[PDB]
């Protein structure tokens, strides 16, 4: 079942959330990715459903902003680069997007993107996508291995200087088939 503390006792900081284990500490199954389909920069795979469940949360929030940051690729640094090893494929950045299928950069600050009005005390789930972007036509087979974190720039009054919220490590798997 799905039940949570809302408008009741035992709530964390109001302005913020905890981030669930289901979001700070998981793996995206990007399925297979095929070399043979990435034959120009427009090439965009069947965008897998992905979310960051925030819970438990407190009782007073107004929204956040995201802050995704990772190793950005040389080609289009808006795409999350791979582990950068011989066995990681070339010219195939990770394509992390929101439900609007809009390219989300990394090393932007929290200003170039946004978030929804958080509900208090619930498994606050927006809907996002992850898949695999062609930045070139290398079609060298290999595996999918990346690392970033999201921060949430919680709309607290920012009295202390900002940092990362967490080290909520986004890991994505997958496989470039040679067909």
């Amino acid at each position: 079942m799905a039940d949570s503390t809302i408008t009741i006792r035992g709530y964390v900081r109001d302005n913020g959330c905890s981030v669930a284990a289901e979001s700070t500490n998981f793996t995206v199954d990007l399925m297979e990715n095929a070399a043979k389909q990435f034959n120009n920069i427009g090439a965009t795979t069947p965008v897998v459903p992905f979310r960051i469940l925030l819970s438990p949360c407190g009782n007073a929030v107004s929204a956040v902003k995201v802050g995704f940051t990772g190793v950005a690729d040389s080609h289009n640094a808006n795409l999350l680069a791979l582990e950068n090893t011989v066995s990681a494929a070339s010219g195939l950045g990770i394509q992390l997007l929101n439900e609007q299928q809009n390219q989300i950069p990394l090393n932007a600050p929290s200003s170039a993107l946004s978030w929804t009005t958080l509900t208090p005390g619930k498994p606050n789930t927006l809907n996002f996508y992850a898949r695999l972007m062609a930045t070139q036509v290398p079609v060298t087979a290999g595996h999918i291995n990346a690392t970033a974190t999201f921060t949430l720039e919680y709309q607290d009054n920012h009295h202390h200087h900002h940092h990362k919220q967490a080290d909520s490590t986004i890991t994505i798997r997958g496989y470039v088939r040679d067909n």
